[PDB]
């Protein structure tokens, strides 16, 4: 199904896991809690190499892949696990992840809202995959939104991927439903997360800053409708194409996707429809 490499080539496709930046002429790309990122060349093919440093999730990366395969969901080439060290080889996605691009990491230009539009209909055809294939991804982000080559929106990270409570409480608190933060295990926290996103993608701010006031990004919700502030006070100012109308179409589903009673948040196939709707 995927290739099987052994540690050694993967060991001399990232110059020996070059643990250097790229910008230094290295080959690390960046780090999350379950391992570092190294960029590899594989007979002329660019590739994502993470190193892992657990089998669980390893195990359940593979088994989702698997599974599931579609035009918005990250594709995986291969893995290793001959070593003590477990990889996972990966389609390589020039534009990195929805989070960099818009904090403009590296010199990157802001994205343009015509982007930004089509960026949260690709996510969103993504999420409603994983849905139609009983699937709840359980960590949706910005920094879970990867961008190919044509800046199509691609979901990763299926580690803690999920085919209800639990007693074991994972994912990324600035995104994360009520319920989930409580231990339920649902597709409608994915819709939750979702308008996480959504916010992000309008105002170019990053979900937590711990440095700012509201320090959580879906509390500006309460903001606006509490009359305090309004969608236009928030838009990012590194735009000069967005329009109130399609802005103001995103935020009205960024709203419905962060209600706190899960039955009230709207399907994922409504979502795509909005979205589709919006442009
Ligand atoms: C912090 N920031 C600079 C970045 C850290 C690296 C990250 N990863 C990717 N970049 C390019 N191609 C890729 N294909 C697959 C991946 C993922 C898939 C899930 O596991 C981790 C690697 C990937 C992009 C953002």
């Amino acid at each position: 199904r995927f290739h099987s490499f052994s540690f050694y080539e993967l060991k001399n496709v990232t110059n020996n896991f070059d643990e250097r930046p790229i910008s230094v002429g290295g080959n690390k790309m960046g780090e999350g809690g379950f391992g570092v990122v190294y960029k590899g060349y594989v007979n002329n093919t660019t590739v994502a190499v993470k190193k892992l440093a657990l089998k669980q999730q390893f195990d359940q990366e593979i088994k989702v892949m698997a599974k599931c395969q579609h035009e918005n969901l990250v594709e995986l080439l291969g893995f290793s696990s001959d070593g003590d060290d477990l990889c996972l080889v990966y389609v390589y996605m020039p534009n990195g992840s929805l989070l960099d691009r818009l904090s403009c990491l590296d010199g990157t230009p802001p994205l343009s809202w015509h982007m930004r539009c089509k960026i949260a209909q690709g996510a969103a055809n993504g999420i409603n995959f994983l849905h139609e294939n009983h699937h709840i991804h359980r960590d949706i982000k910005s920094a879970n939104i990867l961008l190919d080559e044509a800046f199509t929106a691609k979901i990763s990270d299926f580690g803690l991927a999920r085919a209800v409570m639990t007693s074991r409480i994972v994912g990324t608190t600035a995104y994360m439903a009520p319920e989930a933060l409580r231990g339920e295990i649902t597709p409608k926290s994915d819709i939750y997360s979702f308008g996480v996103v959504l916010l992000e993608i309008i105002t170019g701010l990053p979900a937590v800053d711990e440095h700012r006031e509201p320090q959580l990004l879906l509390d500006i919700k309460e903001e606006i409708e509490d009359e305090e502030k309004t969608i236009e006070d928030y838009i990012d100012k590194k735009m000069n194409d967005a329009d109130s109308t399609s802005v103001e179409a995103m935020y009205s589903v960024a709203s419905q996707c962060l209600h706190e009673k899960k039955n009230k948040r709207p399907d994922i196939k409504k979502v795509q429809q909005l979205l589709q709707e919006m442009t």
